[PDB]
């Protein structure tokens, strides 16, 4: 099981981090979501899916900067809403095949009322996600790290 971002940044079996800049919509409105789509930026695969299955969590999701500052959070994982920062670790998402699978993560950012101006600063971190995998095979239980950033501003108009 290893993964890689769509510039093709790997991380290798076993496990270790990666950086990941995303583009933000320039300017978002109270009330409007900021969509950090990261089913688009980061993809897996099963290394031997004749034999294994690989078993994929977030295991939780941290806000940094300007997105803890001034956002109020979601993340879907597969489909199901939670609470971004989390507060859980999510569901299990299986790999079974040696094709490349998106890591289906993306963050619902809205601003809280307080936010006004520049709310998230290009080249700022703004989430750290970590992948979870374990399998149904041995007993590696292994950690992905994604370092998000932000490539440019994001403004909220005031
Ligand atoms: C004849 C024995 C072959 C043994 C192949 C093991 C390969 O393991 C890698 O790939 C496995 C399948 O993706 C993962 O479950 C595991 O954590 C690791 O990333």
């Amino acid at each position: 099981f290893a993964c890689k971002t769509a510039n093709g940044t790997a991380i290798p079996i076993g496990g270790g981090s990666a950086n990941v800049y995303v583009n933000l919509a320039p300017v978002v409105n109270v009330g409007q979501n900021l969509v950090v789509d990261l089913s688009t930026q980061i993809f897996c695969h099963n290394d031997y899916p004749e034999t294994i299955t690989d078993y994929v969590t977030l295991q939780r999701g941290s806000a940094y900067g300007g997105v803890l500052s001034n956002f109020s959070g979601t993340v879907k994982y597969s489909g199901s809403s939670y609470p971004f920062p989390t507060t859980s670790e999510t569901p299990r998402v299986v790999y079974n095949s040696r094709t490349d699978k998106p890591w289906p993560v993306a963050l619902y950012l809205t601003p809280v009322s307080s936010a006004g101006g520049v709310a998230i600063k290009a080249g700022s971190l703004i989430a750290v996600l970590i992948l979870r995998q374990t399998n149904n095979y041995n007993s590696d239980d292994f950690q992905f790290v994604w370092n998000i950033y932000a490539n440019n501003d994001v403004v909220v108009p005031t």
